[PDB]
């Protein structure tokens, strides 16, 4: 393998994202002129707040991913104060940006992007990995407008944590337990948001959102594609063992065979040209 990279190998540019424990900065490697999104984490702050297990798990999960619809981890290094993770740069930003820009997706764009997300989840879940915080903010778009799912700090590897309120599955609120089917619940919220323009469970504060989620209190706009509504109803199901895609429903085959996806070719989505948004 190549000798470890270091900060001096790059010219750092603009900040791409900021979290409580990390900052992602666009960087151009001098020897190659390649651009990477470098996630930078301060060792002191991680240790102080007991985040070592999360940072360790994020790195370890990313190392295992080798699929076009996921962030790729190219390299890591550290200096005295900071860890550096070299990630694929998703030039077009967040799916959420496009939702806002255009309001809501037509049926062809909903179908295509939903199919990429389902195909990515099939790969992720086949590895026994659960994302636990899936949402349009961490579904990025590459230069070619294919998805690149990111943000694995909170993932779980199948042999505690609660993600973003609007996408939280009822079982987390009633058990503190997660599973693959929790990602599928989030998928149901995302589809709904692509079609309606907004997430299904909304309210003034988290407490009230949580109330709506555990009561399955949401509804569909009249202009909701009927087949997409049927799919969303089969995903937003309080009983986690009855969600389309979960093991107790015999997995991804029946999900991928849903009528909403009739015209989808599953085998080579990454090779297909995405519908203009
Ligand atoms: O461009 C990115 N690629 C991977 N992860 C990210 C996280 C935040 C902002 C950008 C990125």
């Amino acid at each position: 393998q190549p000798r470890k990279k270091r900060p001096e190998d790059f010219k750092f540019g603009k900040i791409l994202g900021e979290g409580s424990f990390s900052t992602v900065v666009l960087a151009r490697e001098l020897a190659t002129s390649r651009e990477y999104a470098i996630k930078i984490l301060e060792k002191r702050h991680i240790i102080k707040e007991n985040k070592v297990p999360y940072v360790t798990r994020e790195r370890d999960v990313m190392s295992r991913l080798d699929h076009p619809f996921f962030v790729k981890l190219y390299f890591t290094f550290q200096d005295d104060e900071k860890l550096y993770f070299g990630l694929s740069y998703a030039k077009n930003g967040e799916l959420l940006k496009y939702i806002r820009k255009i309001g809501s997706f037509d049926e062809t764009c909903t179908r295509f992007y939903t199919a990429e997300i389902v195909s990515a989840l099939e790969y992720l879940h086949g590895k026994g990995i659960i994302h636990r915080d899936l949402k349009p903010e961490n579904i990025l778009l590459n230069e070619d407008m294919h998805i690149q799912i990111t943000d694995f700090g909170t993932a779980k590897v199948l042999s505690s944590f609660v993600g973003t309120a609007q996408y939280v599955s009822p079982e987390l609120l009633t058990e503190k337990s997660a599973c693959k089917s929790s990602d599928l619940w989030a998928l149901g919220c995302i589809i709904y948001q692509l079609v309606a323009g907004l997430p299904p469970f909304r309210a003034g504060n988290e407490y009230l959102i949580f109330q709506k989620i555990i009561k399955l209190e949401y509804d569909f706009p009249e202009k909701f594609f009927p087949k997409a509504r049927d799919l969303v109803e089969k995903l937003l199901v309080l009983d986690a063992t009855k969600r389309l895609g979960c093991e107790e429903m015999e997995g991804y085959g029946p999900l991928k065979a849903h009528p909403f996806f009739e015209s989808v070719t599953w085998e080579n989505l990454h090779q297909q040209t995405p519908p203009k948004l």
